[PDB]
């Protein structure tokens, strides 16, 4: 019998599923959340070998360890010790679709593991194990003895031991699968990993036992009384004097408690569950729970004899909150939620999915400071201790069943099969029975993209049957179907309109307005930020804030998934799909994250954080509107930090108190803000600064903050009458401008600025010449190989007309000397085939002061494809260790991501220019800059320049960050205007028009002198 | 690995369900449904063995059947031949109830049959083996390998014997277990038998295959234009060439057709099912499929090539109807349906549960001609012959999935649990996907009694999302959860409440008033006719026609589950639960049908008819108003036929055609009835008889009956003086009056008639008592064993207050003789330890004409319980071939159930007078008599008769039909009051307040002469 090649069978002496046990002995332990010496941890040293197939496994593995058999770790994947190359795909399977079948050539991974049991757990009670994630599919023998199989790889397998295990030495052999049937609903975007990745424990629970309980809270319409309803099941013997007491405790202080003998309501016409006990406890006024104020009570629940013995008691964390949707919204404690929330998925830095509680945590703390209240738990259930912190730390939670069948044609050919019902059933209903006691958890899910089948949407109201406190969505069949109560489509646009074939993804506001639609729409996936990306943020979330049927959604994702390789000296480096040789693979899809896969934030986390401010600031005269966005706590560790600042230079400042009830309004009244006679623009900034430090920020984090324009000076200074003139002089080939210490060349071969000389200092060592093309970013490239060509990605556009291919033409190139200057005129065209793409004129004023003054107007052809700049290249000779800009920052920003940064001095070194995007692209640009001092060098203007040591075309040819190579000086590109980069999704085109650059003709000037 | 004792495993290596296959490969034998040589039938001679558990089969069974195996036929269950005892059991398990373990000692029937294969069925295509019912869990062999495991019993199981079946002689081993897991699930209520009970059969299909085919049909609002939607799978290779025609056919004659290449229309993101392909077939003005007229259409589905070269055909019959519900109504083609259904067993007379041809096809016309036309397929999946032959004959069919959980405790134990879907899942959609293009299933359900689970509606609704033209219904949790859409209760009444805790059954007028209700209602179970039952029909009718959303029900049920038994001489005799040593058993709960196991009609049946006619009739002055109930026919085959009778005697008479149009009226004006001027009462009695013979009723068949009371001619006529005037003789003990022949004989110590003299023939062997208390009936005893006793029941009420323990006390007795008469006078008292409870003045008046007159006066008791009958008790001496009687008839009748019985002259032998229930009891009652005569006797006034071979005291005490034993002479019962018989329930007292003898004062008189 093949149990991996059948999805009729799905487990074999399996417990059932329930929420998570400690079994302690003492309700005192239980309480505070102690240990138990019941409850062994398995995790340690184990012996494992390795197999291409499981029918190449000998028998005399069963009955002890081979002396082959490498020593590993546990929990850990096999495939970062090197027995095999992992696999990452995002939509066709790793193995050949032939579903059920897996093919014969099956990694097989066996564990083994020697230990010792006390003799006090086998005299009485039953001792079982849990495996709380093996991927994908084991057999488990006790003693050379089989005992069960297990296919689910996200969910916990229990097995029973009491009639296997003996006193002294005992073996456990796991012979683990990489491929079985079950793998067929495991389609999921991550690498394909394999091993015994999470917990394996050992529990002893008494004979009778407490088997499963069930928490639910009731309210009433002010929430000042509480109703606490504990369903409370056992297995064992059926007595008269086992008592039950349900304990609710906030601190150290009891809230409420109850005792009943066993004995239920009458359900059905001959009586009701005798084994099954109710517990209604009254609180009053409790502390409701939320992301904002996490508050959290202790039920304990004891099994107990009418004398006061106890048996067993189990605890959990109680949070008393109510989700439920009315008039198409979604209400918590009443008041309608704005998600801010981010796909997540478990990838280590160090251990692929293997998850510790230090990563969870620094996870949380990194989520909550960048304003995010929400988690997708994408695409399949967590470990359990990820809810527990999320209940700590007050993190919504969407539960999310690890069903996703990307690979089949179409989408519902397993889904709407009824035989594979009992897959997605025991892969659905467990999950619910796991994590249904938890407050995070507040939305239920069914899987992702798994198309619309009649399987689905019965699990969706079987949790509606089972579960009713809590709202379940589903995405597949269009994000419309009857399979769910939250309209949640992947990476729908705000405006624009993507009518695919029987799955359309529309609009948001559009598709609120579709004739009898009522539901709440949440994005279960928007805002693609993958590698330079998160474009029109900004649009996403006004149109979540003027909509109130638009309730958020949640950004795909957190972190990049990138697997760590070694060179030939042993230094470490990222590495994406197709660098372990595994094939077919999707070549960088990995890494969507707002963070690196050390947790370093992005750029994008910046805007993330700035669109998801609970602080609203909006200024009229001199009064700052102060609007909150909290929905259940007041302004009790905030206060508004105010400066006015003068290009850059700082005039006045203070600090206000913050006091706004929730979703409250309060005015705040600056003094009389400084009018200076110099020229400059006003700049006033406000921050949010939290005083004190609380569980997940430290004193003094800045939650909020946004910038206006003040009145402004013009300048209407002449500069004074030089008394020197430049000298013109013309050659045969080269026209040469001195100044004494400056001089200037132009070749008239090329009608390029050729080199710059201060003494006698080369200064540059390329040309100063145009620049209309960028390295491809992720998103310009899209779903475009080079065996597979996409004709609608703006790369291909623009190597089709030759924008990286057109060579300049010099047209005109003139000089002349004026009264106090010397005047360089040039005209060039870009011509590709004989066709001309871009012609740009420009004019070089070289003044006696020592400025000189470039002008460029550009004319760009429309029936070509947009370009993606309109700017000025060169190289600079000199590497100086800091650089300064006057303008937004100090974080990099685009024309469509540019919100979030701030229009100040900034000074930062030049490493930090340059971001490390593990695939180069266009990179480290900083817009609206006014002022740019580099070295000796000083450009002024209006540009958006970007500088590091790499130069584009090394960005466009090198596929890894670690294989490029610092060149010889210094590469800067000013560029007059900029195209914006998108980031709705990452294979199709996502920039907007109103950030495309189709003008037509397009002029800026710039000065460029020495400081 | 015991795969019996595990829910989730029930199935390997089994094929997927499908409608029911041919594999034909012309189309011409498809359309006419000619028999194909792809499909063998295996039934015939088989070898068995019997072995105690499953362990005790020797593996040398494997290789070749035992020496000692027995020949057994298949299909048959092996608990008809000796080899164990059949248990039957109404809830409680036949099995320890310890979910999911079967005991040790597990029945094992192990199947074996020899065969041979011709050779072009193994060169090329895929032949496989179905087996349509095997009761309960069984292991298929294939000549000494292993092929698969099965576990359900109601549903075919197919599997593949390609890589296993060998030229010549092949051998296939069939393990059957008794008891399994999926045994849980088998609590309803029958004869819990075993075996291979259905057909076993070999089918051969090419390579490329027609994996399954849907049929469905769309209408307009006229019901004009219907759209034909045939979606088409295919299992094997795919080929550009392989080509579908849907072909529709009536009679020779072709409707529509169409053909597509294969390829689906695109479902989801990157297209759709390339192995489906669809197609829509317009048929212009279909003849729509109903009960009363079952038009039908075949469709025939050929798979063939572009050149045209057939591969394969299937074929399917196509009726064209549409059931939907809107406004709270149950819509067939647009007309409110009023279900005349009853629930059905499959129970053969002979063969236990192995169901053939012809006794489903006198099954159906049984039904058809008594106004039956719904049947409720109770409680499992039927025998795929059953549905066709209802399309065929036009019967509305409710198919239910075979679950039923009555032994758990609480109800919904296992159907909430989610481990246990799985089962219920394959139990329910592999029943949807074989029975879903039959016509005549028009309301899905799934099970019967198994409580309210989230399973259960999850269930209910994945058939609402598979199947959206059907409604589904389901009864478990109070026939009122979210699991239905047809409000169904069990037995609940019309109008008195039963408010059970938590599961309520309301009266359905009640029931359909309340708050936020709107579904309709149809009985699945009501008027339990288990025995001398089915009183208060006309009530429920009433209620029925009355209201609207009231849409009739299924009456619990058609035929007895007796089985044959033989005595010591071997005659045979039916037997009931308890009578094979089978312990625990509910005693004679099996027989609640109206027809005998034999398929002979009970009298019940005659009321069961009449109260479901389809023509209304209302008399006005001398017009009678004719309604049709008929929903889509038009009245073309029948007649109206009146007669006019007084006193039995017939005066006039007539044929009228009937002209009415569907739910229609019409008028008929019947000539001058003629008026006598003699003494008697004017019966107007009208018939509507069919003419012609349709395929279900024979030339002459009477559909409907009605009668009324027309003017009457009170007598006032004298009797003349007689010369003659009885002579009294006062004795020491003893009455004598003479009148010369005639000699009546009245004791003094006794108080009543103790003989009668007709010359020297004495005609009485007991002396003419009282009788207030009848044979208990099915409905009187209830639930009320001799082990447990229920004081709610009418017999343990009579008892305990001593109703068939009182014994007569004479209080007066007093002789005198008048001018033209002698006189009697008696009184009596019957008496309990020491309370009266019945007192009678009795006034005997012998005239001198001959005629002697009874008067009788009876005062009651109300505190104790009413009594069941007040009238006379005698035992004639003389044994009468015929017995005339003038009044309602000639079946038998009772207060509550006379509805049917018509008021004429009536002659009928002694033997049917006697209905032969196999548990004996009161029978044989005629209510509304007005003259009786039985050999030289005539008795004449207003009384309720029943005369038999047997002491009302044998009925009581044997328990057996067959053991009863004819007595000396002929027992005599007349009642001039008689207690209803109930039937809505019978396990509560279910007689109704206007039935029931509790008024405390009684009269009567009687009329005895000799004609």
């Amino acid at each position: 019998r093949r149990d991996w090649e059948n999805p009729g069978v799905t487990q074999l002496n399996r417990l059932a599923a329930h929420p998570p046990f400690a079994s302690w002995r003492n309700s005192e332990e239980a309480r505070t959340d102690r240990p138990s010496q019941q409850l062994r941890s398995l995790n340690g040293e184990w012996r494992f070998a390795w197999f291409p197939a499981p029918e190449a496994v000998p028998e005399s593995w069963l009955e002890c360890d081979l002396p082959e058999a490498d020593t590993v770790v546990v929990p850990s994947n096999w495939q970062m010790h090197g027995y095999d190359a992992p696999i990452y795909t995002n939509v066709t399977y790793p193995i050949t679709v032939n579903p059920p079948f897996v093919p014969t050539e099956n990694p097989t991974g066996c564990y083994s593991l020697t230990f010792n049991v006390d003799e006090s757990w086998l005299q009485e009670g039953q001792t079982r194990i849990i495996f709380d994630g093996v991927n994908s599919a084991f057999h488990l023998w006790c003693n050379g003895r089989w005992v069960g199989y297990g296919q689910d790889s996200r969910l916990p397998s229990e097995f029973d031991l009491s009639a296997f295990l003996r006193a002294g030495e005992n073996r456990l052999a796991v012979m683990v699968l990489r491929w079985s049937d079950g793998s067929y609903l495991e389609d999921q975007d991550m690498w394909r990993m394999s091993g015994i990745f999470r917990d394996v424990s050992l529990l002893h629970k008494p004979t009778t036992q407490i088997s499963d309980f069930h928490v639910a809270t009731r309210f009433n319409d002010d929430f000042s009384r509480a109703v606490l309803e504990a369903e409370v099941q056992m297995c064992g013997e059926l007595r008269d004097y086992l008592r039950v007491t349900v304990s609710l405790w906030q601190g150290e202080t009891q809230v409420a408690s109850g005792t009943a003998p066993f004995g239920g309501e009458i359900i059905d016409e001959r009586g009701g569950y005798a084994d099954r006990v109710t517990l209604r406890l009254n609180v009053e006024n409790p502390k409701l729970w939320s992301a904002e104020i996490p508050n959290l009570y202790r039920a304990v629940v004891e099994l107990h004899t009418a004398d006061g013995t106890l048996i067993e008691a189990e605890a959990c964390d109680v949070g008393f909150r109510e989700v439920r949707i009315e008039n198409g919204l979604l209400l918590l404690n009443g008041k309608p939620l704005l998600i801010r929330g981010v796909n997540r998925h478990e990838h280590h830095p160090l251990h692929g999915q293997v998850m510790d509680e230090q990563t969870m945590v620094q996870d949380i703390l990194l989520m909550k400071q960048n304003n995010f209240n929400a988690v997708r738990c994408s695409h399949y259930p967590n470990h359990p201790l990820w809810y527990t912190l999320c209940d700590r730390y007050g993190l919504y939670v969407v539960d999310e069943a690890n069903i996703e069948t990307h690979g089949m044609v179409p989408m519902n050919r397993l889904t709407d099969d009824p035989r594979w019902l009992p897959a997605m059933s025991e892969r659905v209903t467990r999950m619910v029975q796991r994590d249904r006691n938890h407050p995070s958890v507040i939305i239920w899910s069914l899987g992702n993209e798994s198309g619309h089948g009649a399987n689905h949407d019965a699990l969706y109201r079987w949790i509606k049957s089972v579960d009713p406190s809590r709202p379940v969505q589903y995405e597949g069949g269009g994000a419309d179907t009857t399979a769910t109560d939250i309209i949640c489509p992947m990476y729908a646009r705000v405006d624009e309109d993507q009518p695919f074939p029987a799955v359309p993804k529309w609009s948001i506001k559009k598709w609120l307005s579709l004739p009898g639609e009522t539901r709440p729409l949440i994005l279960c996936e928007y805002a693609h930020a993958m590698g330079n990306s998160l474009g029109g943020f900004a649009k996403y979330w006004q149109a979540f804030r003027q909509y109130p049927r638009l309730q958020g959604g949640f950004v795909w994702d957190w972190v990049d998934q990138s697997l760590i390789k070694y060179d030939e000296n042993g230094n470490p480096w990222s590495a994406y799909g197709g660098d372990f040789g595994d094939t077919p693979n999707d070549r960088q899809f990995c890494m969507n994250g707002l963070v690196f896969a050390d947790r370093t934030p992005h750029p994008a986390l910046t805007e993330a954080k700035h669109q998801q401010q609970f602080f609203q600031f909006r200024l009229s005269g001199q009064t700052i509107e102060v609007t909150s966005e909290y929905l259940f706590r007041h302004s009790d560790n905030e206060l508004l930090h105010w400066m006015v600042a003068l290009d850059g230079k700082p005039l006045a400042s203070g600090e206000v108190p913050l006091d706004v009830a929730p979703q409250g309004k309060q005015l705040i009244e600056l003094p009389e803000l400084p009018q200076p006679e110099s020229a400059g623009q006003l700049w006033l900034t406000v921050r949010v600064v939290q005083p004190n430090a609380t569980a997940w920020s430290e004193a003094g984090h800045i939650s909020a903050w946004q910038q206006w324009r003040l009145a402004e000076n013009l300048s209407v200074t002449l500069p004074a009458a030089s008394h020197a003139i430049p000298h013109l002089t013309t050659s045969e080939m080269d026209f040469c401008i001195e100044l004494g210490n400056k001089r200037w060349q132009f070749n008239r071969q090329s009608g390029f600025l050729s080199q710059m000389w201060i003494g006698d200092k080369k200064q540059l060592l390329t040309p100063l010449r145009d620049q209309f093309t960028r390295a491809p970013l992720d998103n310009d490239i899209g779903v475009s190989e080079a065996t597979r060509i996409d004709p609608n990605a703006w790369v291909e556009r623009w190597k089709a007309a030759g924008h990286y291919q057109a060579e300049a033409a010099l047209l005109q190139c003139t000089a002349d000397t004026l009264a106090d200057a010397v005047l360089i005129t040039t005209a060039h065209a870009w011509q590709h085939q004989g066709k001309t793409l871009f012609i740009s004129r420009k004019t070089y004023r070289i003044d006696g002061s020592g400025q000189m003054a470039i002008t460029v107007d550009v004319e760009v052809a429309s029936d070509t494809p947009h370009p993606a700049r309109i700017g000025l290249n060169c190289q600079l000779a000199q590497v100086a260790e800091r650089v300064n800009w006057l303008g937004l920052g100090p974080q990099e920003n685009y024309p469509d991501r540019l919100t979030a940064a701030c229009f100040d001095r900034w000074d930062l070194p030049l490493s930090d220019m340059y971001t490390p995007y593990v695939f180069p692209s266009e990179n480290g640009l900083r817009c609206g800059t006014r002022e740019l001092n580099y070295g000796p060098h000083q450009w002024r203007g209006d540009f958006q320049f970007n500088i590091s040591r790499y130069s584009q075309q090394q960005l466009m040819e090198t596929s890894h960050r670690h294989l490029l190579h610092a060149e010889e000086g210094t590469w800067l590109n000013i560029d007059g205007f900029h195209m914006g980069i998108g980031g709705d999704d990452s294979w199709s085109p996502s920039v907007s028009a109103e950030f495309q650059l189709s003008a037509g003709r397009y002029h800026y000037q710039l000065v460029w002198c020495q400081k």
